[PDB]
Formats: structure tokens, sequence, C-alpha cells
């Protein structure tokens, strides 16, 4: 008789990656802490169009 079922991964990738790129984030959204960002500079960037969808730190 044969049997042997075996072959399971497990799941791993850390959810931290700069929604406008996407390679790495570095920095976050400080108006919902959601949007991630390789660096405030793509935030800056990304904001004015990702604020469209989150409140925000300021309301100006
Ligand atoms: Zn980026
Ligand atoms: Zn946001």
């Amino acid at each position: 008789g044969s049997s042997g079922s075996s072959g399971i991964n497990q799941q791993e990738d850390s959810s931290e990656s700069c929604w406008n790129c996407g390679r790495k984030a570095s920095e976050t959204c400080s108006g919902c802490n959601t949007a991630r960002y390789c660096g405030s500079f793509c935030q800056h960037k990304d904001w004015e169009k990702h604020h469209h969808i989150c409140s925000g730190p300021s309301s100006g």
C-alpha cells in the first residue's frame, strides 16, 4: 500500500507595500494609517489623490 498526502505551504508575505510604486513602503498615510508609501515624498504626490478616499490629518 501507498499513502502520504504531504504538501502544505504556510502563507507568508509582509503587509508593507507602497500603494503608489509597490516595491516597498517605509511611511504611511498620516490620516488613516492605511495607505502605505515608500516615503513621505511618495505620499504627498499620492495624497491629493488618495485623500479622495480617506479623511486625512487636516481638512484644508
Ligand atoms: Zn512609492
Ligand atoms: Zn489616508
